[PDB]
């Protein structure tokens, strides 16, 4: 019951094609002039939203019936489901473990006289993942209320299936969004390593420059000697060329074909150098392309269970599709952000012993890794918070825990950017525990 | 002929070179031209 419906509901008319035809002379509508019943075709021929009971053309008291019902059916998939790593049925934590390279010590035979049993610890960094996503897709079918919209069982049984298929399309869309959220999360954290570019689709020269920064970075990533420059934990990480995925957008694909790859005599010298996927676009401001390993994405399922129930008091069913999965990102893989706009100068400060457990009165050495986007060297300010009086730290990065320390510490490697009115300081951080000693007391120590 | 692009440059440059083969009010400038595109510098 809707009582006042025009055919043009929602419509903004451009030029009234009915009046535009009959008021034509040589206005290119003259081919629509010999159409006999065009003004009826121009009325409802763009689809009608709200139905209205149209009386029959011969006998007025009869109505015009629906003679065909088409139930359109879609299948939405995930491009990114090849980046998943499988399922984890039991347990909720994933433990990545990574030993890193050493630092070469000089041959010194006189120093080595006392240091044979030195016990230099290895450089292991750990990263823990967890089940994040835990949610369900609710739908309700009122199986007997929907029997009034149908006069055929073949369509009613097909419309019930379409409501079912909608639950599975809300899966593979939100799975696609939660993985794209992992890129926009990781960039808002500043954990991506930024390569500054210029925006393409403004000129060819902005695009050709971009392809030169594509193929250079993907070769810098897969150099055999590795690099520290492209991770979030700053470890030596070689990657391989077959493992490299490029998650650009649908704008750089067709522009590269037309402006560049069409006029290429040797297409393999101007194409992107890794695997290429195509998306709708990253919702972060300034982000265009992302170059990552497949080892970056860590998507482990945990549950996929469609459960039903029927309400007897009101005749509906309810269908619950529970999706539980682990949606996180490795900080050991090469992850390159191709960022167009302005960037901060330093995006991240990586202090190298992130987890330290030095003793009461001992020493921990700290090495910071400033992630600068420019050749300006930045001076690093060390500090230490959460502690007591005698805890101090050297401007080289050497902690000196007091003899009277019991608190869980935290050290900081501050790097500022802006001026004193807008101080703009990015800062790294490592957590130090104390674990009290023995053999102490008194005074003059 | 040392073309100097300044920066803040987005226009397709046609670098000309005319040779005066002629005279006053009959210059008959013979020109050959090179079309110069612009790669930005971030």
């Amino acid at each position: 019951t809707f009582n006042d419906v025009k055919t043009s509901l929602g419509i903004t008319e451009s030029y009234d094609i009915v009046n535009a035809i009959r008021n034509s002379q040589g206005d290119n509508f003259k081919s629509y002039v010999p159409l006999a019943t065009a003004n009826n075709v121009a009325e409802v021929g763009a689809g009608i939203l709200i139905n209205q009971t149209v009386q029959n053309d011969f006998i007025t008291s009869l109505v015009d019936r629906i003679g065909l019902v088409v139930i359109r059916q879609v299948s939405l998939n995930n491009p990114l489901k090849k980046f998943k790593k499988g399922q984890i049925p039991l347990g909720r934590t994933i433990e990545e473990i990574y030993t890193d390279i050493t630092k070469e010590k000089q041959y010194d035979a006189e120093e080595a006289e006392q240091k044979v049993f030195e016990r230099e610890m290895p450089n292991v960094k750990t990263l823990f993942h967890e089940r994040n996503r835990q949610g369900f897709y609710h739908q309700t079918i009122q199986d007997d209320s929907l029997k009034t919209a149908f006069v055929s069982w073949g369509n009613f049984e097909s419309f019930v299936s379409s409501i079912i298929n909608a639950i599975y399309n809300s899966a593979e869309v939100d799975e696609y969004e939660y993985m794209k959220l992992l890129v926009d999360n990781y960039y808002s954290k500043g954990l991506f390593t930024t390569v500054k570019i210029d925006e393409p689709t403004s000129s060819t020269g902005a695009l050709t420059e971009f392809v030169k920064k594509m193929r250079a970075t993907a070769r810098k990533l897969t150099l055999p000697q590795g690099s520290r420059d492209w991770n979030s934990m700053a470890v030596r990480t070689r990657s391989y060329m077959e493992d490299l995925h490029l998650i650009i957008d649908a704008d750089l694909e067709a522009e590269l074909d037309v402006d560049v790859l069409a006029k290429a005599f040797n297409m393999n010298r101007t194409d992107f150098l890794g695997n290429v996927t195509v998306i709708d676009g990253f919702a972060s401001t300034g982000l265009e392309a992302v170059l990552v390993d497949k080892d970056w994405f860590m998507v482990y399922d945990n549950l996929h269970k469609m459960e039903t129930v029927r309400n007897p008091r009101g005749l509906y069913w309810n269908y619950y599709y529970h999706v539980w999965q682990t949606l996180s990102v490795s900080r050991f893989a090469n992850a390159v952000a191709f960022v167009s706009g302005d960037v901060p100068a330093v995006t991240q400060v990586i202090v190298s012993p992130n987890i330290a457990a030095v003793k009461q009165g001992g020493q921990q050495q700290f090495t910071a890794y400033v992630r600068a986007t420019n050749a300006k060297d930045h001076k690093v300010v060390w500090s230490v918070e959460g502690g007591s009086t005698g805890t101090a730290i050297t401007g080289d990065g050497l902690l000196s825990v007091s003899g009277n320390e019991d608190n869980q510490l935290t050290v900081k490697a501050t790097v500022d950017i802006g001026t004193e009115d807008k101080p703009k300081l990015v800062v790294g951080e490592a957590v130090v525990s104390i674990r009290p000693n023995n053999a102490s007391g008194g005074a003059q120590a």
